[PDB]
């Protein structure tokens, strides 16, 4: 049954991810914080406002604000408020965020090497398409 | 969390699945038995051996044999060994199985109408393949 197998896959997938994130020592960075840290490190000539994080992660301001607040508490970023507009805040990688970023690139590189073996990109775009239309149908 | 979200979706899909199988009274047919019944009902001029079932459902003789024995226990088919060949066993849709067929057709129509809207069958076949190969890769 496809639904029973998918339920099984999800559980294996969460276990598989926790195990690698530990092996690569990016366990707390795995997930949205990693996605933010990555974008920062990949685009050094741009600035990231908290609103940049909302649009990339399609989350709300309250959710994004507590996310960047978490990343600052973890020593991953410096939050620097804009001097012109008091409501705009910028995100900057610390030294630890830079090291963690570059380690996170390596961890993802192996995941795309292992988990997506034998899966073309056209198969992936459609799979994401099917899952979204199932979700919309619910 | 994307994984938390996928788990919730699959749980919604299964709940909606049970809802339609109850509605159309086809709960045991969701899956291979329904596929066999359909092949029987749709092709009434051919005969289906157990070895035919292996090819149709891409299963083993042992898996097909336990499948049809389950379908007979549910009264969907009669398994009648060949009167010519002692090694061939044939499958025949019963009266109950013919009613289940048309009940199963409307059920599939409802799935394609509601939960599986906008998803072609080729899109489903790839989705199943990605799921099989991702599971293989975490091993």
């Amino acid at each position: 049954n496809p639904l029973q197998k998918a339920r099984i896959l999800v559980n294996q997938l969460e276990k598989y991810l926790d195990r690698y994130a530990k092996e690569y020592d990016v366990e707390h960075l795995a997930g949205p914080q990693g996605h933010l840290v990555m974008h920062l490190y990949k685009h050094p000539d741009k600035d990231m406002s908290i609103k940049d994080a909302e649009e990339i992660l399609h989350i709300s301001k309250s959710v994004a604000s507590n996310l960047v607040k978490r990343m600052e508490k973890n020593g991953f970023i410096a939050i620097v408020p804009s001097k012109t507009d008091k409501r705009v805040k910028y995100l900057y990688l610390t030294h630890l965020g830079k090291q963690k970023a570059t380690q996170f690139e390596i961890f993802l590189e192996k995941l795309h090497s292992t988990m997506l073996a034998g899966i073309t990109k056209e198969e992936i775009r459609t799979t994401k398409k099917v899952i979204r239309t199932l979700a919309k149908n619910m």
